[PDB]
């Protein structure tokens, strides 16, 4: 029986949003509800909606909780609606664990993996920044490194689709030149092309061998990917800004991406994510969670347990986060040599520090958007 | 026109609207409707939060890239809430372009098509013989379309504060958690034609016969329904099985030649996209505050009038006056409108709202006023703060969480 | 209510066809029904057939004036017709905006670039004589250019495709070499190649990265796009001849081109046109109008107004005009380092000069036919 | 043989026709159709004004490369007012050609491949019994397969000046602005069946059962009311749904085994290859005037052969002699062939066109004569000047512009 469902926002120093679920006989879950820029739309979906729903009932019933919460609301999908019941599923999953005196992913079928890869950030105002940026990184361990930098020449800031398609892949070609091969080498194209520009930038970037280009399109027409996967062999990852398998169904029923980006908090919680997990599997399509900042600790955790067991595990990212942010979330989870794994305590292995937490109230933050030198808006 | 105050109000009376107001440094006044039922706060908060603050430098002239910006602007995209708030915005800002322009909105939209707008109502009973008198009264009323329904023998609710037989029109009741209904497709299929049948026997044809399905049924039920109604020539059925999976609306398709509605739910084009351009649906019920007001209705709408494919918007009492006013105005123009869906608003719901849409026999038509031709009197909205009511869920006979 | 829908036609030196209609309390409005080479067919259209149906009628009515003249006239589509519908839809959208006192970007939804990126025309007999051509026109601020020039080696014109197969890539070698990569470069095929001629030509010129490739082989039959989409990377844009989305609707929902280039006087006015942008925009195609002289500038005028709204604009042609041409159209719209701007007067922001016009009589002239090397009547 | 004149007549006894007419060097003369009902100007036009000067020089053997030549070398390219043009100099051509040859121009296109050309008739009536006297009165003067309409009950025109009961034969209506229609689809769905039921009732099978559904339904109200008129066999339903969009007629096919024709607005076999290739359809109405003349319309008949599809030209009044002597021609050769309409035409109206085909026992064949067979009297043509008429429009209860 759960008393107690309450929602916490704090901003150490960026905004997270937190569902923590008490039930009768003290156990306690902890899940993540962060919608970067929109993050009070979703607390209001919890504490006004969802959580006085969520008191009568047997924490045990998750199947019936989210099915509950996803048919129940009656307008169906959405992100706002999605990063909520995720964070019901998180936190009841967290119950259930702890429940079984286990670890999380032990009850999702046991390690499929002695580490789970993480790939990190690197960027630059110039390639030789990037490339020291990249040196470092290396450096620290990471076998799996996305590389940005510059094009010569909310906040809104500007974009030039040829400017990036003549100069960007003289940059996989310098990382590859300086370092071998053996790294895996990534690139996040932040939805900024055509199906047929996102084609031309997949064959000049081929000779580079890359894990994956990321976002080549707007996604909202599955179609517009099918003209990319003709024409290139530069594997394809999407699906942050997924919230449903619906969003991505027919992008791996038509092979058209090797990599499924989806999260625990944004696209339906271990619940939902591990049925669009094993739906990719019988494509050979692989899972690349979305390992942002705006994905609070809770996440993390709760996503280094599903990375363990997954079969078809790809990657994780792995974006980090600050002392001022992890220290209001008390975690057990290491990093080694450019694997991480999820603690061995029961439930996610998981705190919030509420006290802490308080010290931290919300603070208005959005992400930008993109223009065209027109001005018209673009996809940022 | 720079944007000056944009403000959001929630008033329940009695049942809960989220309204906006945005105003102009040279003082035109626009109203959007943001009423999402039974999450109308995560709107509210949408607006109010994160938004609103980001629609005060502006200039309320340019509706495209307000549209654009807020659309693609929020990173993550689509769905219920987000959408919600977008529409709100828009339909605020073609009433202050209408108003701008001097211009009943419906002028700015390319023009009437119609001298008027066919309305359908509702009808219900817990017995054939209750919905055949229920049928009669709106007949004499000078409805032309009407929507009819009834109980399942067996099936009437054991708990002793259900709304019960009213519910058909208000169905979010009052309170913390959801009502909770049994549901039996079985019963549905052998029971509901008996109810066609009756009100066409003693009713003849001449009125057009609608019927709502309310997502109960798979494909394939949907589709043995379809061809057992086919002898009515229903107007359509509606919401016959949950449309996530567009590709479910096939087997339905193949299998009767009974009309087919469905779009209450959806807040995008590519909630439906798949549906109108196989041909799966007659008539797509999508609605101006939760698929993307005037600016991406209007989309929707045209793209499927390619496939001869209908408006029937949808139009319960969750939607407020606003939008009621706004769908008038789009429906006048529409070139390839089917029907409007009108459930009453109580007196008590638009005296907040100052309207001057009229009804005669069977056809609304909005104001000749410029804009929207629509009031929200903030003094007696004052009046009704918000009180929490929640939507229904069903359960099979299995405790099963079901389609409701 | 309209009391007087008027014709007129004038060369001033080259064939306009203009629509005037005029309201009982005095205003008026402007189209375009000028169709090269076929002018006193739409002529008599209007004049003889749609124009004495437009006199009792409400000028508001737009919509249904279209439905009334495009299913009223049973013999549904095509050139002549819809080059009048479109004049005919216009004047009334002319009309409106002044009745709301504003331009007419504004009633469409406003704004949603500051400026329309335009694109001349440069050619040659020789690649030098191109070159000069391009760098003279770059001077004069355009940031796209449309380049042609010979092939080494009604009025009747001889086609070799496979002299221009083997030699035209070299043009777009030389403006490369010679001039950067930055501007956009763009080529007119004029409808001349098979489909599987047209996939070998776009290869061949991918180095290049052309904005586009434009009508590369005729598109009676949409499927023939079908082959050049599977084997080139080069953009592909079309649509000049095109008068209808069902011309249209199969190359765009198969992303077959990335630009359509329908025109408000030949393709349904304000009121097609709008669907057929709003449609391709799904597929993420966008808007490449044809402007070129024999569309006159009360076309331009409305044509800088829906490129200013449109969300999916691509570029605009502005083959330009006489001087001769333009004073029978007093005009307000600007030109600024490669962008134009329509007026910010009511309307479409344009006047018609009857007395000068009837200065200029109608005078014969035709397109050019195109044959082979054998006679046989080719695509021109 | 070098054309020496081109001409065009525009004459009015009584509607309007608009005949080309090629002189050859050596003196040969040929007529060719442009007729196109409602805009007949346009095409007196692209005639007059652009085309005949550019036929001046010309080979009139060279039939191909001036089909070629008008119909690519006009730059935009298909159209009803184009292809009038273009088929009405294709037609004079293949006068001529015939009459160099000495020959009938069937024996050109590849000798007859029947003794005869079967012909359509209509009948009408205000009501059910009417229609029955009409049908009596066509199965007396021999037609095998006769086309049947009557009035939908409650729907006469309440306009004084409607010519009305007529009208079936000659809907362009005289005067300045279209006569406007109120359409109802629901009632024609409930009602029409009737009329198929009470005539297979008195007069059985033996006659082959036609009618024209005039675009009016939707591709689910064309399947249903496909489905709801198989036991009466029709040889073919006609026009059911707007073609623009050819996928539309999907949902007809998979619902109905009622034989299925259309294509009298089409210009091009761009406008019906999917709807063939696909097997949409049974039957290809396109005609000689406004689809090509023989040149493009022995493209279209053949590739419709390779799907079994049939030839069903349309041949109403606004159809002029000269189409209907070379229609006679295509069908006594086409393999095939289906059936071809006959609207009569007046004898005020084939005294300006001088004829020679003959009707027997349900049969057509067209002249013996080289050439097409056919005269136009220029002095009797000259006494009837142009007189301006249009096509009705239709509008539903709701003023909406609706499909004619
Ligand atoms: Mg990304
Ligand atoms: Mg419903
Ligand atoms: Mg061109
Ligand atoms: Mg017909």
């Amino acid at each position: 029986k759960i008393v107690k469902a309450e929602v916490f926002v704090t901003c150490p120093g960026r905004n997270f949003v937190t569902l923590k679920i008490t039930t009768e006989d003290g156990i306690t879950g902890l899940g993540d509800a962060t919608l970067n820029g929109r993050e009070l739309s979703v607390a209001s979906y919890l504490q006004d909606h969802l959580c006085p729903q969520l008191i009568g009932r047997d924490a045990h019933r998750i199947e019936d909780i989210w099915q509950f919460f996803y048919k129940g609301a009656y307008w169906r999908r959405g992100p706002v609606t999605m990063s909520a019941i995720s964070a019901v599923d998180m936190a009841l999953w967290d119950i259930k664990a702890k429940a079984a005196n286990m670890p999380l992913y032990q009850l999702l079928g046991g390690a499929s993996r002695e580490g789970v890869m993480v790939y990190c950030h690197t960027t630059g105002h110039s390639i030789d920044e990037a490339l020291d940026d990249y040196a470092r990184h290396q450096e620290l361990g990471f076998k799996a490194i996305r590389v940005q930098c510059g094009i010569p020449g909310p906040e809104e800031q500007l974009w030039s689709t040829e400017k990036y398609l003549d100069f960007m892949p003289k940059l996989f070609d310098a990382v590859r030149n300086k370092f071998g091969f053996d790294e895996h080498l990534l690139h996040d194209m932040h939805h900024r092309l055509t199906p047929i520009e996102a084609a031309r930038f997949g064959k000049s970037i081929e000779d580079y061998r890359m894990f994956w280009m990321e976002d080549p399109t707007p996604a909202e027409n599955q179609e517009c990917f099918r003209l990319i996967r003709q024409h290139t062999v530069t594997p394809i990852a999407v699906g942050e800004v997924f919230n449903s398998i619906w969003d991505c169904k027919q992008l791996i029923e038509e092979q058209l991406i090797d990599y499924i980006r989806t999260t625990l908090t944004h696209a339906g919680g271990i619940t939902g994510m591990r049925r669009i997990a094993d739906f990719a599997s019988l494509y050979q399509v692989r899972t690349g969670s979305h390992g942002p900042s705006d994905l609070s600790p809770v996440c993390m955790a709760a996503a280094l347990h599903f990375d363990l067991w997954v079969p078809n595990f790809g990657v994780q990212e792995y974006m980090g986060y600050s002392e001022q942010m992890l220290e209001v979330f008390p975690h057990n989870w290491t990093f080694d040599n450019g694997y991480m794994h999820p603690g061995e305590k029961p439930g996610l292995g998981i705190e919030f520090d509420e006290k802490l937490a308080a010290k931290y109230p919300y603070e208005p933050a959005y992400l930008p958007v993109a223009r065209l030198e027109d001005g018209t808006l673009w996809n940022w």
